[PDB]
């Protein structure tokens, strides 16, 4: 019984938009990162809390990677139709709530389930959950957070999906702080419409099935992680020297 209409011409623009400025913004070659701060692992095989934060042995490159990522993402979202319409006010209450959630969605290009790692060149880059670990987080982030990338990969989306769902994720009405839910509500109307009609007329059983649902599961999975992550920065923040560990952006996004 299901109809399946078209995509419209402005829907056909809107996927080509996202693509193209997902393209700018995701380097899929990981060449900036001998920019950062070097990559340093202490020897912690035990997973000793008390020398994970006296040495916090992989947050200065780890922060440097997340803060590159948020600047990428800001890039992203000023090129998603209807997101420059918005008050710059709203641009960066939608932005800061949103950047570590897209970052976790962006992160699944890297990530690998042949060694459940994200692997981002060699044995330098490639980054596990003992990596976690050692810039001071703990189990009750990295667990559900590697069941998310499991997850999310399971689906196999189209690279079109991937876009518009990150997309969506950034233009959420519901945040707290936003003036104009309306106008973002209809912007991402726009976009989740776009998602919809693509799924239902361009991906193939059996995969299809139930997706749209899927993915709108997973943006409700990032809102536990947003938070988990921000509980654990906090306290994080409180050992004495990390400020240095991290940088300019990342303290105003997380603090
Ligand atoms: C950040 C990206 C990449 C990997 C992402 C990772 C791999 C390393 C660990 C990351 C950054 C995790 C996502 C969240 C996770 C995190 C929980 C975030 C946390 C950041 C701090 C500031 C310490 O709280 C440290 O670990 C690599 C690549 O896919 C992109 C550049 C992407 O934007």
């Amino acid at each position: 019984d299901s109809l399946r209409p078209k995509l419209s011409e402005e829907q056909q623009r809107i996927i080509a938009i996202l693509l193209d400025a997902h393209h700018k913004t995701y380097d899929p070659t990981y060449s900036d990162f001998c920019q950062f701060r070097p990559p340093v692992r202490v020897n912690d095989g035990g997973g000793s809390v008390t020398l994970e934060l006296s040495q916090l042995s992989m947050l200065p490159h780890l922060a440097d990677l997340v803060s590159y990522s948020i600047q990428k993402v800001i890039g992203f979202a000023k090129m998603i139709p209807g997101f420059r319409d918005l008050t710059s006010e709203d641009q960066i209450v939608l932005l800061k709530s949103s950047a570590i959630e897209v970052i976790m969605l962006r992160s699944n290009e890297s990530f690998t389930m042949d060694d459940m790692s994200w692997t981002c060149g060699n044995q330098d880059y490639k980054y596990r959950v003992s990596d976690v670990t050692k810039a001071g987080h703990s189990l009750e982030l990295i667990e559900p957070l590697i069941k998310f990338q499991v997850g999310l990969k399971k689906l196999n989306l189209h690279e079109e999906e991937h876009v518009l769902l990150m997309a969506i994720c950034i233009v959420s009405p519901d945040r707290p702080g936003v003036q104009d839910a309306a106008l973002i509500e209809a912007i991402q109307d726009r976009l989740s419409n776009t998602l919809q009609t693509y799924i239902r007329c361009r991906h193939p059983p059996p995969g299809s099935h139930l997706l749209y649902a899927k993915m709108i599961q997973k943006l409700a999975d990032l809102r536990s992680l947003n938070e988990e992550h921000s509980k654990q920065y906090r306290c994080l923040s409180f050992q004495p020297e990390c400020s240095m560990k991290l940088t300019p952006l990342v303290l105003e996004v997380f603090g």
